[PDB]
């Protein structure tokens, strides 16, 4: 007797590695016990011992089987060892079956959870890379012919009609060594500042590769028990924030490209405030009069950058920030990734011109901010972003001219190295460049640092975001700059970049 039926052959999900082959998401065998209730209903005498072997109350187990008496498949328990599955099979209960199924394990756990994401119990990607590249990773299930008796029990395997096709291996752009370093130091910074959250992005300025992307809080994707959704946010891609002063190098790029400004030109910022009708632009350091363009960045003078913006026009500044990608679609396609907002106007009055120029009222992601600094470091050329390992580098787009980019690079090196600069961002053994930011949330603060290294031949761009530090310190040059120093120092050494901060003949 029996009936001819076709059943599926699950496909083996593809391995996800870092850029060097280190396993990040692996489908490994676990032993699973399942049951056909229609068969179980013929051997009720065996139920209590089966319940006991499954750690179930006898009556709760007997109730569950009765409530599913019309189904032909229920799970008993998933994730045993082969030895554990055999002990239950040794009861020889009709309708109880053991199978080996491949389920996801994440060997680096919380360290790359936001980037990698996870699959559901149907093993379909639902977060992070697992979702974004689900088609690549999933493969194609097969089909095989069976004969089933009246209860649904397979009584003969007839033939395979189509073989399963396994999913494909995927190598991410992430370097797990940099990821671990970034993860540990971001975690340390949250403790030292009693901060609520944070992000750290590392990018290869020559290839567009996202070398590291970590956030706090994070979660263990191997133990998703009562996960708070806040811990699951890949903030670097799905949270927007005001970049504030960290956009001032792009305002400065527009200034230098206009033909009306050189680094040694001077701006009077006395007395540290600038009234624009009912609005008042304010500096924190208000013991300045004449500042040159590098000093405007070193002191992070909102007044100074605003006066420059009045001279060159907001349109030139908006265009640079648009070109380097701030508030613009990255095109990556990460689930929930935000585009943000670069505010636009028909005509730009002084107030809107000033706030644009020092990053007030803008919305960007940490990925966008890092990509913009990568283009600046790469002599003004923006290489497309990638979450996967890049073997053939695609052509970039020139978004800032090489001469202007090179001059702004040198100014940003001075921001880190010059007297009164952001000395905590200095990278031991290397010349580094960057810009701090401190944004008041609308007192709560967000502490920023963005930069790149080595200055002589940039390789890595990095953004550090510390959300709501609660200690006495909250300025970006105190809170986020030291994280940049430690992570950049380690990342450059892990990538075997030759140190470039060597004495001249006279300094030796
Ligand atoms: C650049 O980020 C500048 N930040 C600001 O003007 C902002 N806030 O300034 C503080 C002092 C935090 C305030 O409470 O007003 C700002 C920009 S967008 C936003 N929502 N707030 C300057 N940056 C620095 C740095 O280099 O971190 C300073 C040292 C002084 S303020």
């Amino acid at each position: 007797g029996g009936s001819v039926r076709h059943i599926a052959i699950p496909a083996h999900r593809g391995l996800i590695t870092d850029r060097n082959g280190e396993p990040l998401a692996v489908s490994t065998p676990v032993t699973t016990l399942w049951a056909n209730p229609k068969e179980l209903m013929t051997a009720k005498e065996r139920w209590p011992q089966l319940a006991a072997a499954l750690g179930q109350d006898t009556k709760l187990f007997a109730d569950r089987i009765e409530q599913n008496a019309e189904r032909e498949f229920i799970y008993l328990v998933r994730g045993l060892t082969p030895e554990q599955g055999e002990g239950v099979i040794a009861l020889k209960v009709p309708g109880v079956y053991s199978i080996e199924e491949f389920r996801r394990f994440y060997p680096a756990g919380e360290v790359v959870a936001h980037a990698v994401g996870f699959t559901d119990v149907d093993d379909r990607g639902r977060e992070g890379i697992e979702l974004a590249f689900d088609e690549w990773l999933a493969g194609v299930p097969g089909k095989r012919q069976v004969l089933k008796d009246r209860r649904g029990r397979v009584i003969k395997d007839v033939q395979v009609t189509k073989n399963a096709k396994p999913g494909k291996t995927l190598a991410l752009s992430i370097d797990l060594r940099l990821q671990y370093l970034a993860h540990r130091e971001l975690r340390n910074a949250l403790l030292e500042n009693g901060a609520k959250a944070g992000s750290l992005v590392i990018m290869d300025v020559k290839t567009g590769e996202i070398l590291a992307m970590t956030n706090q809080p994070t979660y263990n994707p191997n133990n998703r028990r009562n996960l708070q959704p806040a811990a699951m946010r890949n903030r670097a891609m799905i949270d927007v924030f005001e970049p504030g002063s960290t956009v001032k190098p792009f305002s400065m790029s527009a200034a230098l490209a206009s033909g009306r400004w050189k680094p040694s030109d001077i701006v009077d910022v006395y007395p540290g405030t600038l009234q624009i009708g009912r609005y008042t632009i304010r500096d924190v350091s208000r013991n300045s009069r004449q500042l040159d363009l590098t000093g405007i960045l070193i002191k992070s003078s909102n007044v100074g950058i605003s006066k420059i913006a009045f001279d060159i026009g907001a349109e030139s500044i908006y265009s640079v920030m648009q070109q380097v990608g701030l508030g613009q679609d990255t095109g990556l396609g990460f689930p929930g990734e935000r585009v943000g907002n670069l505010p636009n106007h028909r005509k730009w009055p002084k107030a809107e011109t000033a706030t644009l120029a020092y990053g007030y009222g803008l919305s960007v992601t940490a990925i966008q901010l890092a990509h913009a600094y990568a283009a600046l470091a790469n002599d003004g050329k923006s290489v497309p972003l990638s979450m996967t390992r890049v073997d053939r580098v695609p052509d970039g787009v020139q978004v800032i001219s090489p001469e202007v980019a090179s001059t702004v690079q040198g100014m940003l090196q001075q921001v880190v190295e010059a007297q009164g600069g952001v000395f905590r961002a200095q990278v031991p053994g290397y010349h580094a460049a960057g810009k701090s930011g401190t944004a008041r949330k609308v007192n709560a603060y967000r502490s920023l640092f963005a930069g790149f290294a080595p200055a002589t031949d940039p390789r890595i761009a990095m953004v550090v975001v510390i959300d709501e530090p609660s200690k006495a310190g909250y300025f970006g040059g105190l809170v986020s700059a030291p994280v940049f120093s430690k992570v950049m120092a380690g990342a450059l050494r892990l990538m075997n970049v030759p140190p470039d901060n060597l004495p001249t003949e006279f300094e030796a």
